[PDB]
């Protein structure tokens, strides 16, 4: 199935990729701190994103505030940037997510069988409408299914709407009640005119922003999946409805990805692998502008370490907007990691009322494709998809991060610290920085095998061990180790920077290296 | 004196470096949005910082949340992370900063002269104690100087303490009242043990965090100086009080910087330029650990574009902690851009109660040096110190950003878009990326001189113009222009990437280039 997450989490906590925020205070749900190793990974993911989108598409980056006054979020959704129905408990006051309790409790009596078959079908009919039940309706369903507090046990209260925005006051007194932005896309809209003027009024242009957003979750209890603070990457691509073709679609048309259309969901079909070019041809994917980004998102996700076999794109379906969500399969099931919405009528129209004056005195209300990246979930998906366990009964752990994402690409290992290795270590380190390869000198105590096990544990792609022979014999050669296979070669210490650079940047494979340079074993 | 800021601000707004947040709503004070050009600059500043500190000192980066519960900030300062005295107005309710009104009003009657000389001395005696007057005391001073609302005009209310933290509720209901972090340093303290364990319990180690902090200012009205949301870079360097020597101090001991000690302030002396090595020797700067960071901060600030002649380091003085603040001179006067505090008794002690077990069963309470960077103010300081005006009565504008900080380093200018230049433009762009030089192809309409004026306006360091001769004559050569001097050369289009790389990275000077490659003029 998925992954031994109990092991993975232990390694993630022990090596301090990330951990519970304010742990020495009991901790806060939905809040996490990222350690040195987690930051390196996060920064690499974000940097890879900047190269994949901002640099590639000439996107106009923006940096807006997280503090937003009330009036601004009233023209978007003081209700629907999001409010979840919340049921309280008339003692023990504990709050719950309505959709969650009803669903879980339905699955309880849905599978408890002195029960009926006609009830199964009834509860299925209800589950297929959960997300779209209004308030009353839901309250009735709570009473009609006798839903009580899961962990015992008192009766429940009519599900009331609960806004997921963090309230605050921007200033002295209380005349400017503000909100912590629940999403980054809105800041871009408010800046459409300045962005348009910056692009000289021309019209295909993309605007992006990488920052934190806040969602006041009722009861987050699923690790990095449901969190209250998270880093998000947003793109707002603006197109003239007339020219709905992307000139660069042919670069992606040939990809094969799993598509899970709305119609495939209505009629209980399965996710279907499909050529992206065919997808647009067959009409399952509306246009090539939407198609291009879907393929670029696919390329980015697989590049960062997500498995293609556990990656799908789900179109939603009457639950306005043509959205395809990049979903990854984890131990929590299929989670939405990247949203990509095609939108005719959008949220700039509400805000500003902007338009672009395409020549001849015509005001154009541009269509908008907005790919939104859940960076933390993307990061967590990499953990699960990349985590492996080695053979021995000292069941050792390692992450198979792509070199472009791993905390650092190379680890130099000199034998027990001697004034002897230093000049060689220093030269390797300096030469390694000159080829743009990240590294950390291992000044750690233990066997040469135990030290590599530690670096494997955090996913370091490569390793160079410097021994006495390296210092004292005259082709000065050290050994290069591959993380995944654990296989080693013996190359000249002055060429190593070049071949590690060529391995990180997929210019050559390990097989290529083992074909040019001698093998090594202990 | 300083700078024609009225002009600078116009250019900063017109080119959209940054602008007022929510402008189309009346705007919010202390909140600003950074445009495409501003982001490029900001990202470059931050990246230069990561290289200058994190990479150079092997600092352990961390990523903590901005949401902090009440109890955590109660062990730091529910009063003194900061509360400013605020005076309200018994009609027109307008709120004011007490320290501000009193000072401004004192300077009013301090310089209004049917007045006395003995009053001058009295008001000076008061001004030299402003920051340290308690609440009553201050209320009396308000009455005793008959301080009324500046912009008319009703009587004022006793100055009450006003916490500058943004209040919020982390969760459903209201049992976990939280705060938006006013500073980044605290998150590092709470993670001292995990950071210590990550450093294997050894003890000199530095921990850093780059993120946003929030300060609910009463009435911000000084551009990017006093803001409510800002990006901050924090370093927490932990040292054993026994080994208070930095092995790398000799790399900085030879710098010459202006030092403004506490004793020089008490006895109205002037800021004094001084060799950093001498400074530690003469005892003005306590130790070399503090000294090293002061010099590293100086190096960073000048590297990013701040003028050495308008940069000083001010030690404060009974207003616990040995702090030196990097201050820059602007049109607003001397502003604190980087704080650097040497602290014996710190804020981990309050939080956790951590310690490091230096061998032999001794628990060490480590001293902490914490350089904190106000990135936005640093950025603004660069604007003022770097902004210039060219000669002609079409008074043209340009920013002299260092190449390492400028939005992008190079601008390629082909003559009016022709299928002719494209292959040369494409090759230059691709070759330019291969040498790690940022660039943007100018697809703009206008004269070849007007187009460069536009790129100069945003501070682009270099420019390469491709003309017909470049395409049709057989040493294919284009012209390279220097931003500052406007001088040009004519080099082979395939060598240009190398020499632009060598100019950006201060490997060679423009004079060197003009000594190897032919000159050009129109
Ligand atoms: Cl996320
Ligand atoms: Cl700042």
């Amino acid at each position: 199935d998925i992954v031994d997450r109990a092991k993975m989490e232990d390694t993630l906590k022990r090596r301090f990729f990330y951990d519970q925020a304010f742990a020495i205070y009991g901790g806060v749900s939905g809040l996490y701190d990222f350690g040195p190793v987690g930051c390196a990974l996060k920064n690499n993911i974000i940097q890879t994103w900047r190269q994949h989108f901002i640099q590639e598409e000439q996107i106009l980056e923006i940096d807006c505030t997280m503090l937003t006054p009330e009036p601004v979020l009233k023209t978007s959704g003081h209700v629907d940037k999001f409010a979840d129905f919340m049921v309280k408990d008339v003692k023990n006051g504990e709050c719950f997510r309505a959709d969650h309790l009803l669903k879980a409790h339905l699955q309880k009596l849905m599978s408890d069988k002195k029960c009926s078959v006609e009830k199964k079908s009834e509860m299925e009919s209800v589950l297929a409408q959960l997300d779209n039940y209004g308030q009353q309706e839901l309250a009735d369903l709570f009473v009609n299914y006798n839903v009580k507090s899961p962990i015992t046990g008192n009766d429940l209260s009519p599900p009331v709407s609960f806004n997921l925005m963090f309230k605050t006051f921007i200033g002295p007194g209380g005349n400017m009640p503000g909100y912590l932005r629940p999403e980054t896309a809105q800041g871009i809209f408010l800046n459409f005119k300045r962005l348009l003027e910056f692009n000289q009024g021309k019209l295909p242009f993309a605007a992006a922003q990488i920052g934190n957003s806040f969602r006041n979750e009722i009861s987050p209890r699923s690790g990095l999946i449901r969190v209250r603070e998270f880093t998000m990457a947003e793109i707002e691509h603006f197109v003239d409805p007339s020219e709905k073709d992307h000139p660069k679609f042919q670069n992606v048309a040939d990809l094969h990805l799993y598509l899970y259309s709305a119609k495939a969901q209505v009629s209980g079909q399965s996710a279907r692998k499909m050529r992206l070019g065919d997808a647009v041809e067959q009409g399952v994917i509306n246009n090539t502008v939407l198609g291009y980004f879907i393929g670029r998102i696919y390329l980015y996700l697989t590049k960062v370490g997500i498995s293609p076999d556990k990656l799908r794109f789900r179109q939603h379906m009457e639950n306005a907007c043509d959205c395809w969500d990049a979903e990854s399969k984890t131990s929590y099931g299929w989670i939405e990691i990247v949203g990509c919405a095609d939108r005719s009528c959008y949220d700039l129209s509400c805000h500003a009322r902007r338009f672009q004056k395409t020549l001849y005195v015509e005001e154009v209300v541009p269509n908008v494709i907005e790919p939104s990246f859940r960076l933390g979930r993307i990061m967590y998906t990499v953990f699960e998809h990349t985590f492996h366990v080695r053979e021995g009964d000292e069941q050792r752990t390692f992450f198979s991060f792509p070199a472009v994402v791993a905390p650092f690409k190379c680890s130099v290992l000199p034998l027990s610290q001697n004034q002897e290795f230093m000049p060689f270590v220093k030269e390797l380190s300096e030469a390694l920085t000159r080829h743009g390869v990240s590294h950390k000198v291992d000044d750690s105590s233990g066997s040469i095998g135990r030290r590599y096990a530690r670096t494997d544990e955090i996913g370091v792609a490569f390793g160079v061990t410097i021994d006495f022979d390296t210092v004292n014999k005259t082709p000065h050669t050290a050994t290069l180790r591959d993380r995944d296979s654990m296989r080693q070669i013996r190359a000249e210490i002055s060429e190593l920077p070049s071949i590690v650079q060529d391995l990180a940047n997929g210019n050559i494979t390990w097989a290529d290296v083992e074909a040019r340079y001698p093998l090594f074993e202990g």
